[PDB]
Order: structure tokens, then sequence, then C-alpha cells
């Protein structure tokens, strides 16, 4: 037959793991806490310009804190820093990275000030770079406070004039303080593309173009770079899709036992069902990956490494890659949409954070809570307290991590702009996780 088994020396989000998320997810152990509608506030300082040029209240989406190397929230001249994607739906597509800041001691969302856009429109054209001048949008990433005490940003260069090309990009963000309660973005330097895919380990946009682009239903990704360090080495962990040599998309992927897990009877039943049902083509195209590249000390590409984990057959889209070390173990997280999944019992309303644990950085990642489920959110997108882009922020002590997310906040009354969601706690103990009951933090709170 066509049945085979190739793990490609890497870990896999398996169908056997995923089919067990239904019912399990109904436990309060995994459910995102209900939020109080009466106290939801817009980020007051979140004001800027649209594509038309006038000043508007912004919709704030994907956000990430400035971090130390280990992932804990950094302190910069007494401030905590948050980078967030923001824009105006009258531009719809247009999104840029903004720098928000607040004295670490303060707690209120009203304390978050706005330093404005990290980049000027003109910034992408300064450096001699293979990709930057083709940029149309700024997408997610990470931020690190270097040993030299510099603000080092990683983000995604999205190119709408190159078939949705995504390039992992870096820049040093030069800061100043005009007064003793203001942070100012002076400008940027060392602004450069790092990686746009190789083809064999991670899919390139050229492979996306050559297959027929948007029409195919394929979803090309190469984004959300997350910075970490291990043993003196610098890495980025990011959302991608596999390449030709590490379990590519296509019909034959449906015959690989490694993507299914479980026993042979499960492999046969699940595969038969997948081959005959409505999700055959969707599953064939699904080859999402959490990738890892090693960097040089100047943040240029050093080595393209094999993926930490892939989601062949399950989904093309495992987003907001996150990784940190806790209790000597490596915890790897991703957010995923049920709508993009090919799993029975998981549907359009379902939104997840999935999690995995390994003894080493590049070792075998085993599912948290046996299935990989950490968080489940299933509110209608039009509900005021819909949350998205859940992100685990490690803490300096304790078994708890702080989950940040954005709340789309599409209510009828004010306040109704996309904003920081109330933060909450997830307990991490070995391979077990649990939402901490009755502990909701302030909107956008990074630490306890
Ligand atoms: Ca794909």
């Amino acid at each position: 037959s066509k049945d085979f088994n190739n793990s490609y020396g890497i870990s896999h989000i398996t169908r056997d793991n995923m089919v067990k998320i239904p019912q399990q997810q109904n436990s309060d152990q995994f459910k995102v806490p209900a939020f109080d509608e009466s106290t939801i506030k817009n980020i007051a300082s979140a004001k800027g310009k649209n594509a038309s040029g006038n000043t508007i209240d912004l919709d704030v989406w994907d956000s990430w804190p400035l971090q130390n190397a280990d992932g804990t929230v950094a302190t910069y001249h007494g401030y905590q820093i948050v980078f967030a994607l923001a824009g105006d739906p009258k531009d719809s597509n247009d999104t840029s990275v903004y720098l928000f800041y607040k004295k670490a001691g303060d707690k209120s969302i009203d304390s978050w000030k706005n330093a404005g856009r990290v980049f000027k429109d003109s910034d992408k054209f300064v450096p001699n770079d293979p990709h930057l001048k083709n940029q149309t949008q700024e997408w997610s990433g990470s931020g690190t406070l270097t040993k030299d005490g510099k603000v080092r940003l990683f983000y995604t260069d999205y190119s709408g004039k190159q078939y949705g090309k995504q390039t992992l990009t870096t820049a040093q963000v030069n800061m100043s303080q005009p007064n003793d309660n203001t942070l100012k973005v002076d400008g940027v330097e060392d602004y450069k593309s790092i990686f746009d895919g190789d083809g064999k380990i991670y899919q390139t946009v050229q492979q996306f173009i050559d297959e027929g682009g948007w029409d195919t239903g394929d979803n090309h990704t190469l984004r959300d770079p997350h910075y970490i360090e291990d043993n003196g080495h610098k890495y980025l962990v990011f959302e991608a899709n596999t390449g030709t040599e590490d379990g590519y998309q296509g019909e034959d992927s449906l015959y690989n036992r490694a993507y299914y897990g479980g026993n042979n009877p499960f492999f046969q039943s699940e595969k038969k069902k997948l081959l005959e049902g409505s999700n055959k083509e969707k599953a064939s195209l699904a080859n999402g990956a959490l990738g890892i590249i090693e960097l040089n000390d100047d943040y240029t590409l050093k080595k393209v490494m094999k993926p930490l984990i892939t989601s062949n057959t399950v989904t093309d889209e495992i987003e907001r890659a996150n990784i940190f070390k806790k209790d000597g173990k490596w915890y790897l997280f991703t957010d995923s949409r049920g709508s993009k999944m090919t799993i029975d019992g998981i549907g359009q309303d379902d939104v997840y954070m999935l999690g995995y644990v390994s003894n080493t950085l590049t070792g075998k990642y085993k599912p948290l809570n046996d299935t990989g489920l950490v968080l489940h959110m299933d509110l209608d997108p039009n509900d005021k307290t819909f949350t998205y882009s859940h992100f685990a922020v490690p803490q300096t002590k304790g078994d708890n991590v702080v989950i940040t997310s954005y709340m789309t906040n599409r209510g009828f009354y004010e306040d109704n702009h996309s904003t920081f969601a109330p933060s909450f706690l997830v307990n991490i103990d070995g391979s077990k996780t649990s939402v901490v009951k009755d502990r909701v933090l302030e909107q956008g709170q990074l630490t306890v």
C-alpha cells in the first residue's frame, strides 16, 4: 500500500492527540475565564493616523512584551514595554507596530502611554536589503532587551506585492526620554531581513506562487518570530510551513502514520475517513510548523534548523509561536483556529492555545495534558469579550504564567475598540496545565 511512517526526526501534533480535545476542553481546567464586560476599557493612549491621514482611536491587536533572554518581562529605565499591532478598519488591511510603555509599578490600563509607531514609512527604504522595500504590512514578532541594554525587535515583514511573502525581520529600536515620564522612539538601526524560507526545511513564497497562489487554498506562513537563548546561542522560534524534505504538504502526507499517532486501528479508521470525507484536500495542504533558526550575535541567519514540531494534516496555521524554559524543561506554545483545522468535533467557533514540553530545546516535544490542549475559547466573534492571540508570559518565580491576549471588543456601547484583554493565570506543573480559578488581572497586565 501507500502506508508509511516517517517522523523526519521531529515532533508532531498528531490526529490522535487532536480528536481527544472535544469533551476534554469542556473542563474549567482549559476554558478561558469569563470576563467582566462592565469594566472593559480602550487603551486611552491608542490614538494615531489612518490611511486617509486623520487622527482616530486605534484598534489594537497582537501584542508582545519586551523580554529578557529567559522570557521574563524586561525593565527599561523603570518602564515595561509592549509592542502591539494596531490600525484602523477603514484601511482594513494596514497594520503597523506601535510601542506602548508604562512604569512597572503602575497597574491601570490608563497608565499605558503610546510612543507611536516603531517605524516611519520611510524606514524600510534606508538599508541595503533584499526584501524590505517590498513591505506593505508589519506583522507579529518579539522584543528582547540585550546585555548592552538595547531594545532589539523582531517582527514579520509582510509583502502584499509579492503574493503575501513573509520575512523574519529585525531592527534595533533607538530610544530616548524627553522628560522623566516619557519614552521616545528616536529611530531605528541594524534594520534587516533575516530569513524568508529555504524550500527544503521551510516553505517559501515562491513555492506558494508556483503552485497557483491564493486559488489553491494553500496557506503560506513565515511569521511571528520569538527570540530565545540557550547555551550561549541565539535563536528565533516562528510560525512556518514544512518544506520538501521534512514532510511536505500533498496527497502522500495522508499516508504517514507519524501524523496520526495512536495505534494501527486508529490510523486505518482516521485515514479512511480523511481520504473519503470533505476535508481531504484541506488536510493534504495542511503542513504548519513551529520552526527554529539559529542566529549569529549580529542577528543574521546562522543555521536553518529542522522544525520543533509540525501539524501535517491537522492545520496549515499554527500561530504566535512561543517558547521558554521552566523547571529545566522547554515549554512550546502555539495558537490555532478550529476553522482552519480538519478534526471532527472541532469547529469554526473554537480557538485554542496548544502546548508541548521537552527536556531539551530541540528534543521530543510531548503534549501538555496528553492532548496538547492548554486553552479553549469559543465565544462568538461579535461578543464583546471575544479574546484572541493568547500568549504565555513566564514569571520570575511561582508555577504560574500570565496569559495575555487581545479583546476585539465589538460591543454596541463605548468602549468598543480592540484593546488589551484582562490577563489571567495558568499553572504549569510538569506536563500538566490548569487555568487558575478566580484570578483575573488588569487589562494588559504582564506580571504578578
Ligand atoms: Ca500548506
